[PDB]
């Protein structure tokens, strides 16, 4: 299971057991430019449904999980 947006995970990538999308998301969200906002809220729960409400919390969530694009 995806330990970010709490969905059926395809396989682990980077540092943690994530879905298919959280992989690609994270690699953009780290080594790229981002425009996700929960920089001064950080309220919403990111799961299988509510992740469409906010892709900002997902970055925070995956990081708490232990994601690292230079993990092992
Ligand atoms: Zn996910
Ligand atoms: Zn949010």
């Amino acid at each position: 299971l995806c330990l970010v947006c709490s969905d059926e995970a395809s396989g682990c990538h980077y540092g943690v057991l994530t879905c298919g999308s959280c992989k690609v998301f994270f690699k953009r969200a780290v080594e790229g430019q981002h425009n996700y906002l929960c920089a001064g809220r950080n309220d919403c729960i990111i799961d299988k449904i509510r992740r469409k409400n906010c892709p900002a919390c997902r970055y925070r969530k995956c990081l708490q999980a232990g994601m690292n694009l230079e993990a092992r």
